[PDB]
RNA sequence: GGGAAUCCCUUCUGCAGCACCGUUUUAGAGCUAGAAAUAGCAAGUUAAAAUAAGGCUAGUCCGUUAUCAACUUGAAAAAGUG
DNA sequence: CAATACCAGGTGCTGCAGAAGGGATTCC
DNA sequence: CCTGGTATTG
């Protein structure tokens, strides 16, 4: 008994079938189990598994995070009041107390109920005088009074309890602060570097200017404006466009050939500013490090909108401005409505519902709902001309706790709570003892690389301690082992080197890896001249004369170089030609130049002798990031160099490693050679072998010490093996579910393994759009987004984010387009989709007409990459479009798409090569296939067979074996028949194919051939004919008989039994919905702490019931607690899991059961199956919620007939067979109201929605004489009446028809229940209603 | 076909460290005319505390991913069953 | 119990490793 | 978005 299995494997499903020979599906009796009549069912073998998309780890780490941060933020606070203890102890006994139980009601608080002092007298005059506690912190900061002890609690503890970001390195308001005396500074360098060409800033107001709450291209045209012989492009113009925090082009002012594109904010300009710097000179470095100051004020002023000379307090002097404005606007908005609009007043000012005053302060109205709702009002009416301007820069009415108080470096608040310190440590001693401990309160943070501070309990922690004693704030340098921490932090997730598995692999970017990689690169170079008769190697004198002479004195070297500054000055050719190496050598010593620049001695950077020395270098530049221990780790080479250089070398950092560890480049040594691999890198007689030559070769020794350093560590499980995949942790959950599959279904054939296993593996982001665009055009220097202002969902369509990206121009065309004319424009493939079949932005582009690309048989004309290739490349550099959609558009000047391109795409069109579907090959293959015959080669009894889902689609298109998805879930099992069927039959007829389709181990006649690979399930061709009968030209084996086997294929879509099984899954995550809701007298409402008691605190409801529970037991009924029996189903929450699973009978008798049928305790995950009368299926969707459970049969002709009619994909074919499909169509018109028929059969057995359903077929009465197409369109969406599992709402044509919910579950409870098997082909059924009796 | 190193680019998976809001209860004396309903006016910007209930291993740790038909054994892990 | 209607925590930043899709040089 | 929880209405 032979037989194979096609699998498709999905995100949300894995379809499978089972084949015999004649590509038949077998159909077995299967014992059912249980207490019902049946003893046996009928199974055909073919089916799907549903289930829910698995999830990414993401959401659980960002939550995880979050709670150690809650966390540490208690403990920073706990931290203080440690320290205050004693003294606050002194002033007022229960301060910290009645902070604590802030939140109790009255009712439940044990001391008084004011906060801060007690009483209510002291308490009002508090809020009285600090209206804000900003108010306080600026007097604490300010004044010379001792104050009360609990005030200066109240301002240290909110600022250490919101510190602010750690964005910024170092100490903050270093005289950096004023923008009109860095402007001045500016303006000097400027002119001492320019004396020929001065600037008269005399006049120019620049504090308002460049400080003004205005765009950054804004400000910069006003300060441009105030200065009349100057242009914004111009150098003191791009100087304040970089202060400004533009992307300024340095080119055009200094006659650069290098671009010189400059935004302060990017990590590379470090290395942007030093690199122009090289060109124009260190005579600049003043005048591009001048205006850096400048940004930081503009930074600043951003913050701090108050003058720095009156107060030590400008951020919260700012606060306080915002609330005095506040207050002046209140009163006059007031006054204003009071006069004008009095009938608005109690709306604006009464109504938390309305968007209004009332709404903004105790509703749920944000700033800019706010805005939007007052805008009119204020335009409205006359006076509010100021307010309009305050809203228009969103400057009216505002908060102090805001949104954008995310720019406030923590420095800021360092600086009130030092000031605040420095004020009160002369009345109380311990805050003078104690500064700077607060202080580092606030200062602290945990190092990303030392992680949770954890003591061997925590699977996510790495750090390890000097010493085991409680870690604080103070004495983290002491207790934790830094340089330890973040060592381990890396090397726990860097790879060893595969060849040597013990063995660390070097850093990227030292220098010992970068001579491998540029000798490797060097020794297959070959070269010819007039004289040589064949190509000659290149020597080991050649190749380090290569070296010394252009990789140490070029970043890059290029082939122009090494014709002309080797092969012209050193052998005196006047013409070489080159191979090896394609415009310029892909590897380079770059960390060998930024070195040379840093230290300027070639001959320590020569010398070998240092050679460790600088490797350490590099690791410690690569290992840490953290400037001080980079510092620290640098010190025992502190003698080499100058201190300047130290600085330098400080600051230089790399990230990245190799593939390679050191002692495989130059470590090891072949016995007999007694040379490394770099060594025969470096000279290698005249063979000249590379890496992998010389790891290969049976002649040397490296081959036989890489397989002797070889290791195996312990195998992983199945799971463990699938988790540790490359790949998308949903297709892996697919996967996993595909491999149990096969394993039942082998199971099912009594053990006996499949001939084949056929498998086909299927196929907030507005953010990123938005990101993608605003970064091109700012970068591009574009105004487009002024003019045309977009939000990040409108991207989602097509035409318009591809205008954002190409900036408003013509692709093909240099010329603008019109956005409201975008749907007379064309998207087009670059590579045309016959040949690439690629949708995406990155082979598309917008162009008014498609004709203007050329050619449609190739790639953009050569005509058109002359005429855009600038553009493209400006579009390149704003990243608008990528490295690959660059050379895809300009291929034409390569040659265009050569004939070798145009088969190997129809190849990859048909033959798998993605990484994950090898993977999932492989673990069947070694699953199936585990003997070795006499040679010791594995033994392949079951050929793994993947193909593509094209192969199986146009299958389906060319013999009329249409797919909707709409009309059940069976297209999943047909899918997977199919590619059975069709694999199986592909390697049959074409044996030499398997190398190709099957795991394990002249353009013209590729693309013919792969073009026609299908043709042989044809009986006609283009116009050629074919036999009947399809056979193996060796072996005279038949394979496919068009005949017989068609009309096999068509029973078997026919099929109505076919096991769709949805996965039962208990239910995981959050407790309930997060929302904490408002105090309200209802049993829904859940604590959010144990004495929390929701009607007087509110609280959380929706909680997600992890699983059902059947219970079977006596509740007590009314007031005389009478015992009643009962059977109920019981949802088992998230959060009550654990408590049920540890003592399910006292867990239930604390619910109000009593006397538990213990045995008859039914565990019932989401999805749990029930049949009841008529065939008539439900799914658990809850403890008090259904799903539909049954799945709509139509039969074959409904569904093609509806593919056809709906134009389901295209007719494409020929014009003749569109007419004969269109006649058909036409002929069998009358299929429409039988579809129907069927819908209503189906619906009113197993659906029961009367209202639904009468309301769905008075609309399909209503339409009948509108078009066929859009009736059988409409058709479709009707099957979600019918569709398995949740309901949903659906439209037929304008007619909504809303979703009818099962929201009880008490049938169920005595009906049958179904246990299925993974393949559902092993049942258990358990009569319900025998229970509770 | 499968694989390696390098270059240009892109996407995705996993982890750590932080910030700003939001919400919730309480505190920030509402006033006057009426017995009341209510009416007229005043006021509003701030804070504390919680932010999965919680756990033991008690750490400045852990608590939302992955994995799960039923039955027989088995504490379980597992294997076995048509 | 029907039909029905609303609701659902959000934003921003820093640092790091890896595999893998596309193109290119050289090889096993 | 989906779809299960919830209050409201009847
Ligand atoms: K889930
Ligand atoms: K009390
Ligand atoms: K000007
Ligand atoms: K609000
Ligand atoms: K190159
Ligand atoms: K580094
Ligand atoms: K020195
Ligand atoms: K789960
Ligand atoms: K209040
Ligand atoms: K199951
Ligand atoms: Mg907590
Ligand atoms: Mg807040």
């Amino acid at each position: 008994k032979k037989y194979s299995i096609g699998l498709a494997i999905g995100t949300n499903s894995v379809g499978w079938a089972v084949i015999t020979d004649e590509y038949k599906v077998p159909s077995k009796k299967f014992k059912v189990l249980g207490n019902t009549d049946r003893h046996s069912i009928k199974k055909n073998l073919i089916g799907a598994l549903l289930f829910d998309s698995g999830e990414t780890a993401e959401a659980t780490r960002l939550k995880r995070t979050a709670r150690r941060r809650y966390t540490r933020r208690k403990n920073r606070i706990c931290y203080l009041q440690e320290i205050f203890s004693n003294e606050m102890a002194k002033v007022d006994d229960s301060f910290f107390h009645r902070l604590e139980e802030s939140f109790l009601v009255e009712e439940d608080k044990k001391h008084e109920r004011h906060p801060i002092f007690g009483n209510i007298v002291d308490e009002v005059a508090y809020h009285e005088k600090y209206p804000t506690i900003y108010h306080l912190r600026k007097k604490l900061v300010d004044s010379t009074d001792k104050a009360d002890l609990r005030l200066i609690y109240l301002a240290l503890a909110h600022m250490i309890k919101f510190r602010g970001h750690f964005l910024i390195e170092g100490d903050l308001n270093p005289d950096n602060s004023d923008v009109d005396k860095l402007f001045i500074q500016l303006v000097q360098t400027y002119n001492q570097l320019f004396e020929e060409n001065p600037i008269n800033a005399s006049g120019v107001d620049a504090k308002a200017i460049l400080s003004a709450r205005l765009s950054k291209s804004r400000r910069l045209e006003n300060l441009i404006a105030q200065l009349p012989g100057e242009k914004k492009n111009g150098l003191f113009g791009n100087l304040i466009a970089l202060s400004l925090g533009l992307t300024p082009n340095f080119k055009s002012n200094f006659d650069l050939a290098e671009d010189a594109k400059l935004q302060l904010s990017k990590d590379t300009y470090d290395d942007d500013l030093d690199n122009l710097l090289a060109q124009i000179g260190d005579q600049y470095a003043d005048l591009f490090l001048a205006a850096k100051n400048l940004s930081d004020a503009i930074l600043l002023s951003d913050i701090l909108r108050v003058n720095t000379e009156i107060t030590k307090a400008p951020l919260s002097a700012s606060m306080i401005k915002r609330y005095d404005e506040h207050h002046q606007d209140l009163t006059l908005l007031k006054a204003l409505v009071r006069q004008q609009l009095p009938e608005k007043y109690k709306e604006i000012f009464f109504d938390q519902s309305k968007n209004g005053y009332a709404g903004y302060i105790d509703g749920g109205a944000s700033q800019e709902e706010f805005y939007k709702f007052i805008k009119p009002i204020l335009e409205k009416m006359d006076g509010t001309e100021e307010l309009l301007v305050k809203l228009n820069r969103e400057d009216l009415l505002r908060k102090q706790r805001t949104f954008d108080n995310g720019s406030i470096p923590h420095q800021i608040h360092l600086g009130e709570l030092h000031a605040i310190l420095r004020r009160q440590e002369d009345f109380y001693p311990f805050l003078k003892d104690n500064r700077e401990k607060i202080e580092k309160i606030l200062t602290f943070r945990i190092p990303y690389y030392v992680g949770p501070l954890a003591r061997g309990n925590s699977r996510f922690a790495w750090m390890t301690r000097k010493s085991e004693e409680t870690i604080t704030p103070w004495n983290f340098e002491e207790v934790v082992d830094k340089g330890a921490s973040a060592q381990s932090f890396i090397e726990r997730m860097t790879n060893f080197d595969k060849n040597l598995p013990n063995e660390k692999v070097l850093p990227k970017h030292s220098l010992l890896y970068e001579y491998f990689t540029v000798y490797n690169e060097l020794t297959k170079v070959k070269y010819v001249t007039e004289g040589m008769r064949k190509p000659a190697f290149l020597s080991g004198e050649q190749k380090k004369a290569i070296v010394d002479l252009l990789f140490k004195t070029n970043r890059k070297v290029t082939v122009k170089q090494l014709k002309e500054d080797y092969f012209k000055k050193i052998e005196c050719f006047d013409s070489v030609e080159i191979s090896g190496v394609e415009d310029r050598f892909n590897a380079s010593l770059g960390t060998y130049h930024d070195l040379l620049k840093i230290i300027k001695d070639k001959d320590f950077l020569d010398n070998e002798e240092n050679e460790d020395i600088l490797e350490d270098i590099v690791l410690t530049l690569t290992l840490f990031e953290d400037r001080e221990m980079i510092e620290e780790r640098l010190k025992t080479y502190a003698h080499l160099f100058d201190d300047k250089v130290m600085k330098q070398l400080k600051r230089r950092r790399y990230t990245g490693w190799g593939r390679l560890s050191r002692k495989l480049i130059n470590g090891i040594r072949d016995k007999q050679s007694g040379k490394t691999i770099l060594d025969f890198l470096k000279s290698d007689g005249f063979a000249n072998r590379n890496f992998m030559q010389l790891i290969h070769d049976d002649s040397l020794t490296f081959k036989e010490d890489i397989q002797k350093a070889q290791v195996s560590g312990q195998g992983d499980s199945l799971h463990e093996h699938i988790a540790n995949l490359a790949g998308s942790p949903a297709i892996k959950k697919g996967i996993l579910q595909t491999v149990k599959v096969v394993d039942e279904l082998v199971k099912v054939m009594g053990r006996h393994k499949p001939e084949n296993i056929v498998i086909e593996m299927a196929r907030k982001n507005s953010r990123e759009r938005m990101k993608r665009i605003e970064e091109g055009i700012k970068e591009l220097g574009s105004q487009i987004l002024k003019e045309h202002p977009v939000e990040n969902t409108q991207l989602q369509n097509e035409k318009l984010y591809l205008y954002y990206l190409q900036n408003g121009r013509d692709m093909y065309v240099d010329q603008e387009l019109d956005i409201n004319r975008l749907s007379d424009y064309d998207v087009d493939a670059i590579v045309p989709q016959s040949f690439l079949k690629d949708d995406s932005i990155d082979n598309k582009v917008l162009t008014r007409s498609d004709k203007n690309r050329g050619k449609s048989d190739n790639v953009p004309s050569e005509e058109v990459v002359k005429k855009m290739k600038n553009y493209w490349r400006q579009l390149l550099n704003a990243k608008l479009i990528t490295q690959r959609k660059f050379d895809n558009l300009t291929k034409a000047e390569r040659g265009g798409l050569s004939e070798l391109d145009k088969a190997g795409f129809i190849k990859r069109q048909l033959v798998e090569t993605r990484q994950i579907t090898k993977h999932v090959a492989q673990i069947l293959d070694s699953r199936m296939n585990t003997k070795y015959d006499e040679n010791d080669k594995l033994i392949r009894e079951v050929k793994v067979i993947t193909l593509k889902s094209k192969l199986v689609s146009d299958f389906r298109k060319d013999f009329q074996f249409y797919k909707v998805r709409e009309i059940n879930n069976y297209h999943h099992a047909h899918d997977a028949y199919l590619n059975a069927v069709v694999g199986t039959a592909l390697i049959k007829k074409y044996p030499k194919l398997e190398s190709e389709f099957v795991y394990g181990d002249k353009a013209t006649a590729k693309y013919f051939f792969y073009s026609n690979i299908m043709n042989f399930f044809k009986t006609e061709i283009t116009i050629r004919k074919r036999p009947l009968i399809e056979t193996n030209g060796e072996t005279g084996e038949i394979v496919w008989d068009k005949g017989r086997d068609f009309a096999t294929v068509r029973k078997v879509l026919s099929m109505p039994q076919v096991n769709i099984v949805k996965k039962t899954e208990v239910q995981t995550g959050g407790f309930s919905k997060e929302s904490i809701l408002p105090k309200r007298n209802s049993d829904k409402l859940i604590a959010r702490k144990k004495d929390w008691d929701p009607k007087k605190y509110g609280g959380f409801d929706s909680p997600t019931v992890a699983y059902s529970v059947l219970v079977v037991a006596k509740v007590e009924k009314g007031k005389s607690k009478k015992l009643k029996s009962v059977k109920e189903l019981l949802g088992i929450t998230i959060m009550e899991r654990s408590s049920f699973e540890k003592n399910p009978i006292d867990f239930l008798e604390a619910k109000g059961y009593k006397e538990v049928k213990k045995d008859l305790i039914i565990k019932l995950p989401k999805y749990s199956l029930f049949e009841l009368e008529n065939g008539r299926k439900r799914m658990l969707a809850s403890a008090g919620e259904l799903q539909k459970g049954n799945e709509l049969a139509l039969p074959s002709k409904y569904v093609n007939f509806l593919y056809l009619a709906s134009h389901y994909e295209k007719l494409k074919g020929s014009p003749e067979d569109n007419e004969q499909k269109q006649l058909f169509v036409e002929q069998h018109k009358h299929y429409l109201d039988e579809i129907i028929e069927q819908i209503s059969e189906f619906s009113k057995r197993v659906i029961l929605a009367d209202a639904n359903l009468d309301k769905v077929l008075s609309a399909y009465n209503k339409h009948r004489d509108k078009p066929i197409r859009e009736q059988a369109e409409n058709i479709i969406h009707l099957f979600t009446l019918t569709n398995l599992g949740a309901p949903a709402a659906f439209k037929y044509f304008d007619t909504t028809i809303d979703r009818k919910r099962y929201t009880s579950t008490k049938e169920v409870l005595d009906a049958t229940l179904i246990h299925q098997s993974i393949t559902g082909l092993y049942e258990t059924r358990i009569d319900l209603s025998q229970l509770g009796g």
